[PDB]
């Protein structure tokens, strides 16, 4: 299980795709992909417990203070985009932090509501 | 992981959620729910390889004659809804036969064109 994807969806215009990549067990994960639809500036960008989307992205549950399922902040350009690219030593795609069957989920504000989210899944 | 649910959606009408839960690594998947949509009679009820539903059902790939994923047909009654309950102790909700992060699709054919699907995600 090297790859792993997330469509984002919400009930507004925030709209992505979000992938992941990781060749090696313990090693990081790559983060990659674009969102549009946002408001100019900082958006928290979380995986929650639950792939759970029954509720939209409340039924997510909490984060997977700091969480394992912090990734930080997305930031969206003036057209309301934000390409997205990080490295993450702290998710997994396998093991016990594993963040597949889980719910990705961009935020209305700035890490340090829920505009979308999606659950992530394996990927080809 | 103990429990998944599954939030079925497609092009056309056919829409459900589907819930899984396995009281034991070794045991049975008990898999229940309710879908509606679906013309009178047998639908092909399968788990795909990919949680991938970049383009839509199409990108969740094969099936994960007998495959894994193969859980068997629904049955669609005469206001086109199907009551789903089944126990299956081929898939799993851990190990190699983790079905956790695929992709669950509706067939417009029996099990003898993907009409929704959804990826499997962690329930609380
Ligand atoms: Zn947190
Ligand atoms: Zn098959």
């Amino acid at each position: 299980a090297t790859k792993a994807v997330c469509v984002l969806k919400g009930d507004g215009p925030v709209q992505g795709i979000i992938n992941f990549e990781q060749k090696e067990s313990n090693g990081p994960v790559k983060v990659w992909g674009s969102i549009k639809g946002l408001t100019e500036g900082l958006h928290g960008f979380r995986v929650h417990e639950f792939g759970d989307n029954t509720a939209g992205c409340t039924s997510a549950g909490p984060h997977f203070e700091r969480h394992v399922g912090d990734l930080g902040n997305v930031t969206a350009d003036k057209d309301g985009v934000a390409d997205v690219s990080i490295e993450d030593s702290v998710i997994s795609l396998s093991g016990d932090h594993c963040i597949i069957g889980r719910t990705l989920v961009v935020h209305e504000k700035a890490d340090d509501s829920r505009l979308a989210c999606g659950v992530i899944g394996i990927a080809q």
